[PDB]
């Protein structure tokens, strides 16, 4: 229940309903930093290192410099709340560029922006002006009182819905009340009221209502009320609550990251043990050891992993091959590199929403775009046999439809129910012959060409019906008096009924083999004695005998390079589905057009209370009921389509693929009936360009069409996602080797590890001396932006997780041990440890450590840029140039021996040989392609 008086301004306008002020921005300022905190401290490598510089408060367990396990912490803290206050006020920015949107007012007499409407405010609506809110038709300019809205953005229709104006209203300008039920979630379903003077209650339904994100057609102006606004819209209330998203390798480093946790546990507790349970307090040893070695890896990988994150994200958005992309979830932008499924959208998405008669076919030859100046030359004839065929062809095409023309100072405009025959009329003004003036009440039709404006009184229409595939019509012309009955419809219902013909079947299946809407058009010659028998009066004496006069191939137009996009989004092991609002027979048009069916392959189809099409009702009931069954059957299949869906079941797809197979769920699409599929997914990708952009305003990332998917998955998530990997592999294998060097040390003089690296140096090598290479590789790639075409099969190679495996991280930690353990063991060979050689001991290990790591950088390079080949040369120059001025107290030595760079050499060599060795042998066995 809602009751709406248009003129009580106040009581409206002060408080009882929702503000038109629409919200994607998810922290406020009171739960900023409550609930970013929380979700931030839930998983292990973040509390992790929290409990790391907390430990530093009990006046016990310093290791060394409070400016050492804090300054990071305040610093991770500080880069994360940049970043998500900088995504949440660029959220606010993209949601206010469309909420001052001018719309004017009855009561008010000015434009007043969108945000600025309330509920019952009478906004006269023009015609290619996108809809405010959930308006109730109350007047149109049209006599008749209808108007065609346009509903590719509300659902994913591409149909106009003949939309009327409420018959007791449209002649009346007073006030009328509205009184209307409560917001659900039916897109197809309304019950209202309009209620006059003198208790005149009427019926309101779906057909005379407009929604949150149509787009009117079909008139010049309307006067419609506001009845939802806001989060009460049909819009807003199919729509699930955004939550936060995790990417898979956030997942992947929280586990590899407890596991090393648990390896340095055990160090300590060896370390311990070794040394003999001494100094009465083995507990504090413990845990002082533990916060000493598990004090470099757990900070240094977050802000590693945050600045990367925020460099993929300028990476992105700054493509010239992908122009106008924009990231609005900063945090998962590797998720578009381990994709397994994709689930599109077809009206917009893959569609352009912009259908047109591409190919003619009549008598066994056929006219398309291409050469139209044969058939104008035909059609201006009409004021050997092949010629009159055309003509009469045309003449069919231009009276059989439903089409509403409607006049301006020039370019005269189309208005039906069903654009097939919208695209039938522009494709014959385009021959020649064009429609005009239609009475559609009364009987009468015009149409000029070249020659004279002619005229054909209709003398009955059957309405085109769902059940009955057909469109028929009997005309009487003006100049020659004769009855005709002309009728268009689908292959198999006038296959039957049309003619004894020979040719019908072959050209409707090769037409339908390139997904064009077939329809055949026959006509039949009356006199007046039958048409008055007929009029005497089921529908078994109007349908008789046709002559089939052709057949018209309507076709869908796709976006730039959408087949050419499936075709490399399959050979990359991506498993797209097709999930659509639209009707049945166009979705299977298009998924044939665009080759989401191939040649073949037997499409199998359900309807209930190779390949897949589905209903929307029967996939609903499959995935309430059977769906582990259900599910294990479609996932052999290369494409499942689907159909007739509500937001809710394809979010509802995305959370059973991401659930019952643990993989990564990308969703595209645009406008607002698949907002929940995109916030439910793993990765939400949204479609601009057109008059609804709302699905790109609440999706993680934007793109202007179709095609550019390709290179945001296949190239740029990609390599995002082997970068943070290879990134997450050095910081964790230099805190690794930094810690078997101080165990190492520990075990070979039973002081204590601590005593290795105290002061500046520890804090040297965790920042200073080697976070600039890590980023070095965080700006690597191993293939160039223009071979991602050729080589989708390189995204197929990232499918197991052999980047941040239990395997992989233990191999790691293996090449801590050996290179750790070969630094310090030979460091102490060399160096003769005894207690006043200890700083020659711990300077030539530190060396040793900091020219290791930088030769392991340089060693897992693909290409080689310039902002590589100096962020490592500057580093270590600035070692060079940071022993005597920044140290010359801890890790002071001679260095000036021929000996010692000798050792240096060997103790680098045997460190830096396995690795080398072992990369040549696997490239000389496994080479790339
Ligand atoms: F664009 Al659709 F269902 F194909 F919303
Ligand atoms: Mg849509």
């Amino acid at each position: 229940e809602r009751e709406i008086h248009p003129d009580t301004t106040p009581v409206y306008d002060r408080n009882r309903y929702v503000s038109n002020e629409l919200s994607n921005a998810k922290y406020n300022a009171v739960t900023f930093v409550p609930t970013l905190l929380y979700e931030q401290f839930k998983f292990f490598y973040n509390l992790y290192f929290l409990v790391v510089a907390l430990s530093q408060a009990v006046p016990a367990l310093r290791i060394g410099y409070l400016s050492s396990y804090i300054v990071p912490l305040a610093f991770v803290l500080t880069v994360t709340m940049a970043k998500e206050a900088i995504d949440d006020i660029q959220r606010r920015r993209r949601d206010r560029e469309s909420n001052n949107e001018l719309y004017h007012v009855i009561t008010r007499n000015r434009s007043i922006p969108s945000k600025d409407l309330k509920v019952g405010d009478l906004i006269k609506v023009h015609k290619g002006d996108r809809i405010p809110a959930d308006l109730v038709l109350l007047q149109s300019s049209e006599p008749s009182g209808e108007s065609f809205i346009k509903t590719d953005q509300l659902d994913g229709e591409t149909d106009w819905k003949l939309r009327v104006a409420c018959p007791l209203t449209q002649n009346l300008i007073n006030r009328i009340s509205i009184t209307a039920s409560a917001p659900e979630k039916s897109i197809h379903k309304f019950l209202g009221k309009v209620t006059y003077k003198d208790s005149t209650s009427n019926p309101l339904s779906v057909d005379n209502t407009l929604w949150a994100n149509t787009v009117l057609a079909s008139s010049g102006f309307c006067i419609a009320c506001v009845v939802y606004t806001g989060r009460d819209t049909r819009q807003a209330m199919n729509t699930t609550t955004a939550k936060v998203k995790t990417g898979l390798l956030e997942l992947e480093i929280n586990s590899i990251s407890k596991i090393l946790c648990a390896c340095v546990f055990a160090l300590s507790i060896l370390l311990v043990a070794f040394a003999g349970f001494h100094n009465d307090d083995w507990y504090i040893d413990i845990l002082r050891y533990l916060i000493l070695f598990s004090t470099i890896i757990p900070v240094s990988l977050r802000v590693n992993l945050d600045l990367a994150k925020s460099v993929y994200a300028h990476q992105i958005e700054h493509d010239k091959t992908i122009p106008e992309t924009i990231v609005r979830t900063s945090t998962i932008p590797e998720d578009l590199g381990r994709i397994e499924y994709l689930l599109s959208d077809k009206t917009g998405t893959l569609t352009q929403n912009d259908m047109q008669l591409k190919k003619i076919h009549l008598g066994t030859v056929s006219y398309t775009s291409e050469t139209l100046d044969i058939v104008s030359d035909y059609v201006q004839s009409l004021v050997k046999d092949m010629s009159f065929r055309v003509r009469d062809m045309i003449l069919t095409l231009a009276i059989c439809h439903n089409v509403t023309p409607t006049f301006e100072d020039d370019e005269l405009t189309y208005q039906a129910a069903s654009p097939d025959e919208i695209a039938i009329v522009k494709f014959t003004e385009s021959v020649g012959l064009s429609l005009f003036k239609r009475d559609r009440h009364s009987i009468s039709l015009l149409h000029e060409h070249s020659g004279k404006t002619l005229n054909y009184e209709i003398l009955q229409v059957f309405p085109f019906n769902s059940d009955s595939k057909r469109m028929g019509i009997i005309v009487r012309d003006e100049q020659l008096d004769e009855y005709w009955f002309m009728q268009k419809g689908a292959d198999t219902v006038m296959s039957k009924i049309v003619e004894s013909n020979d040719w019908l079947e072959e050209e409707t299946g090769n037409m339908a083999r390139e997904g064009l809407r077939t329809l055949v058009i026959g006509r039949k010659k009356l006199n007046k004695k039958i048409y008055e028998q007929f009029q005497k009066e089921i529908t078994k004496y109007l349908e008789h005998d046709l002559e089939l006069l052709g057949l018209t191939g309507v076709e869908d137009k796709l976006q730039k390079d959408v087949k050419s996009s499936i075709e490399l989004l399959r050979n990359a092991g991506i498993k797209i589905w097709m999930l659509t609002g639209d009707k049945v027979e166009t979705a299977r048009c298009v998924s044939i057009s665009a080759k989401l069916i191939s040649r073949g392959q037997y499409v199998h189809t359900i309807t209930k209370v190779a390949c897949l099409l589905i209903d929307g009702e029967s996939l609903g009931m499959f995935l309430k009921h059977y769906e582990q069954e259900f599910f294990d059957v479609v996932v052999h299949l290369p494409t499942v389509i689907a159909c007739r869906c509500t937001p809710q079941q394809k979010a509802d797809v995305a959370l059973v693929i991401r659930k019952m197979t643990g993989k990564r769920v990308c969703c595209i699409g645009d406008g607002g009936n698949d907002v929940s599929m995109i916030q439910c997914a793993d990765v939400g990708v949204g479609i601009v360009g057109k008059e609804g952009k709302q699905a790109s305003l609440a999706a993680d990332f934007s793109i202007t069409q179709f095609c550019h998917l390709t290179e945001l998955l296949l190239w740029h998530g990609r390599n995002s996602y082997k970068r943070s990997a290879k990134l997450a592999q050095f910081v964790m294998h230099r805190g690794l080797i930094i810690a078997i060097c101080q165990a190492v040390y520990s075990i070979c003089s039973l002081f204590e590890p601590i005593a290795l690296y105290q002061g500046w140096l520890m804090v040297g090598y965790a920042t200073c001396y080697t976070m600039a290479p890590v980023f070095s590789l965080t700006l690597d790639h191993d293939i160039e932006e223009s071979l991602t075409k050729i080589y989708p099969e390189l995204y197929k190679e990232l499918t197991e997780g052999k980047s941040l495996s239990y395997k992989t991280f233990f191999v790691w930690v293996l090449l801590s041990l050996f290179q750790g353990s070969v630094i310090q063991l030979f460091s102490q060979a060399f160096t003769s440890l005894l207690d006043t050689d200890f700083t020659r001991m711990v300077a030539i290990s530190f060396t040793a450590l900091v020219v290791n790591e930088l030769i392991m950088v340089a060693l897992e390079i693909y290409t080689w840029n310039k902002t590589m080949l100096v962020t490592e040369i500057a580093t270590l120059l600035f070692y060079i140039v940071s022993v005597p001025f920044l140290g010359d107290y801890f890790d002071l030595g001679y260095m000036t021996t021929v000996n010692y760079y000798a050792g240096l050499l060997v103790i680098l060599l045997i460190s830096i040989f396995p690795v080398w060795t072992a990369k040549a042998i696997y490239r000389r066995l496994h080479p790339p392609s």
